[PDB]
């Protein structure tokens, strides 16, 4: 009977592990999108370091890319717990996945 | 799990607690249910003619 109860507990742990894996996958996809966008931003800026290039066009490009970054950060949420855009007023927040 | 909402599980456990109460009070044969005894004295004892 104790072993059956333990088996039920491990089944619940498996369900929690699946949920956490889905959350991590969503967070990683959003993270990769943000990395690609910021790489594009860096490429645009290092192109713009030349003085012969008008900087207003680059400025509006980075503005659009920053808006895209904000949208990606606030949208990459699976079940509310998005593991991104947290509250750092306390100093440190730790998310846990049932192992 | 932190991501799982706790309210739905809350009424789940509420229903299970009501089920436990029903199990405790219904399981009787002839008034001597051997459960839900009065522990005012803390030493209630039931016997069967052997």
């Amino acid at each position: 009977t104790t072993m059956r109860s333990d088996n039920q507990a491990l089944s619940a742990v498996q369900d929690a592990l699946g949920l956490g894996a889905a959350k991590v996958d969503t967070a990683y996809s959003g993270m990769e999108s943000a990395i690609e966008v910021v790489k594009e931003i860096k490429a645009k800026l290092v192109a713009a370091t030349e003085d012969g290039v008008d900087k207003a066009k680059i400025q509006e490009e980075i503005t659009q890319l920053k808006d895209q970054l904000t949208s990606i950060a606030d949208a990459a949420s699976f079940s509310g717990e998005n593991w991104l855009q947290a509250d750092l007023s306390g100093g440190a927040v730790t998310k846990s996945v049932v192992g």
